[PDB]
């Protein structure tokens, strides 16, 4: 018919869902495939995100990838060469208001942009600009973890403090607190005041 | 092991993408499957949406389903029985600010809520509350049409007026205008001023 | 990064599952997308397959596409031009032993070959050479209908004769018989002797 | 509508594709999800399969799961309790002729059976009884690796001996040979005689 199938580079993939749904696991396999395709990739993460590492992007499955920690979205530009093909960003919900513009510029320029972040905070509220990234992206993969109460598929992150469901208005940083995060379905998700 | 697999009803599925990506085609097959499963379904659409029908939900593939046209989101409640299992809503981007609350209430109540709508307007801007519906939904299916210029997969709706790309600020209703809508990829999508 | 993404044409997509799982519905949407991509497509079907049409490929959803009815697999070659990009074949389980070779030759030559057929006969046995097509294909989409007894997803075709489950060894053509076919899950599927 | 969604347990999932497509990576994430769902799982592998481990199921991503090595398919039965919910089998293409019967019996009994194996040998031939498992399974996931020559998605395992493509009739065990296996697309896959 016609030997080759020419297409245009440059698009956005969103990976979203609750904590432990596998966003970074999935970000990491996508970026790995990229290295076997002999393409050049870079991975960004927000400074604030230090749960498992300051330097790296780490999945709770135990796998990691080297990353560039960044404090404003527009700082991504300074790390970008023409040589690179793929830009991956983990924990995008923690990025400033620029992130949509940054990502659209990059996709318009020919970069494959892979973006992973929480769809919702612990309260069930749509998170950062993840909603907007979802709307504008060519691909959206919404992952589900397992509800830690009932076993069926989850779609929420449950914040617990001292073992009780967190309040709606509990600050994101509680200094000496014993807090924990687990996935739940919408029926076990509990947000009281 | 264990004869049966009990799960909890009540969740949200979003179907989104550009015009002609197949949102209503997909909404209609989902609702059909429902009838073979001997479940009861109802389909809502906005009053404003009269492209192919006032009464019905119609796909450009030529298939249709009976629907209830509604002018405010909260009017859905008056049409709901306990007997019904599935609530489908086409063209959700045209619904008022209540729609998220309406949908979350319905899913919390045990209804399977299937929601179809544009992710973006003709300008590439995230559309209504579709972004928020995407964030909060258990499932998101983002469909792609074919770019009518270059043939590769699309993610945008191109508005043309008199054959030229529409302006950014062109009103949604142009009285005697000759306008048309076609899918495009991000590279052929053209929004000038 | 790198403006364009060159790939090689020529591969095989299999669509399989029970009767009424949507194989032809899915074959037809794939072929339609092809026409909007301004590519040329041809659709083959076996002579034996006349349930809804002698001439055409028809889905129980009511949609159809023009087809070329063929009695041996190797007859496909006589209908193929260089101009065409896509070859679709419905009801592949009814094709002779050549079909795998025919399909592999076509994919090696640069054609996109889309193949739809039953994975299993009414007895639950792997059907024709669909198993082999599945093994060798780049893409396999296994569709599920709804179990007409219990409502959960199906994976089997139930043959009924006079309302009772057919026997294992009941001929495919029973002359004046009142027979019917419905999808079932593995638990409701009934094959006695 | 109706509080709960009762379904029947017992079905078959096939994961197939070339070497390095991620079959064990995918088998391992499925089995992990199972542990968070507080279900009991067991993983089998063939004795012959000792590439990374005698005891365990290992993915080239570096992740592993404890397994029970087995020499005949019917030996699976001796390891099965009523307490367990999930049976996973890696490298199924290396299992004897019983495997289909073993798997169908297990799914009919209520077990969730997850089966991973090569769709094709290094020659492009459909592998073991993987074709039959594909036909009869409720779910088929056909994974793709990256072609190590050209970068586009692969569907074949290339066997190389001394750096040259292996012959069609080269034995599976070559005693002191320097052999290697890499994924390729159908165009770079090379099987001479
Ligand atoms: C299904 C499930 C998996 N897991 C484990 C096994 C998975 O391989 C692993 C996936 O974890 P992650 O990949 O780290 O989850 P996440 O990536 O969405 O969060 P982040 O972006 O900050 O890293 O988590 C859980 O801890 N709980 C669960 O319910
Ligand atoms: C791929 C493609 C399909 N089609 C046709 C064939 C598809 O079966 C059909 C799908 O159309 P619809 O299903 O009507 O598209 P849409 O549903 O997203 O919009 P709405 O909600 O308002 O109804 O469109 C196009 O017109 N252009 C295209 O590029
Ligand atoms: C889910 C379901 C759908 N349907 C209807 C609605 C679907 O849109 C339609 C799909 O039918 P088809 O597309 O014709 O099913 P099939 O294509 O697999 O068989 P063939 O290749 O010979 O044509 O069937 C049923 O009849 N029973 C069901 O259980
Ligand atoms: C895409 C790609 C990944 N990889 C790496 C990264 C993946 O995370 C990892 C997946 O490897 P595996 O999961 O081990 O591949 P496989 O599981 O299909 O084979 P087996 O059943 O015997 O274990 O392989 C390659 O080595 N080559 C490739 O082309
Ligand atoms: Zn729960
Ligand atoms: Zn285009
Ligand atoms: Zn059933
Ligand atoms: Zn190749």
């Amino acid at each position: 018919g016609s030997m080759y199938l020419i297409n245009q580079n440059g698009w956005i993939e969103v990976i979203c869902g609750s904590m432990f749904s596998g966003k970074s696991e999935e970000l990491i396999r996508r970026v790995r495939r990229t290295q076997f395709a002999k393409q050049h990739a870079i991975v960004f993460k927000p400074c604030i995100d230090n749960r498992y590492s300051e330097e790296d992007v780490v999945s709770h499955n135990g796998l990691k990838v080297k990353a560039v920690p960044v404090s404003a979205s527009k700082d991504i530009f300074e790390h970008i060469t023409e040589e690179l093909d793929v830009i991956a960003i983990d924990e995008v919900q923690f990025f400033d208001g620029d992130i949509v513009e940054v990502v659209q510029v990059l996709a318009n320029r020919g970069y494959r942009v892979i973006v992973a972040g929480l769809d919702q905070d612990f309260r069930g509220l749509p998170f950062g600009q993840v909603p907007q990234l979802m709307a504008i992206a060519e691909h959206v993969t919404k992952l589900q973890a397992v509800c830690s109460v009932c076993g069926s598929p989850a779609s929420r992150t449950q914040r617990l403090i001292d073992g009780e469901p967190a309040a709606f208005d509990d600050p994101i940083i509680l200094v000496g607190a014993s807090e924990s995060y687990e996935p739940r379905c919408r029926h076990c998700h509990a947000v009281p005041a």
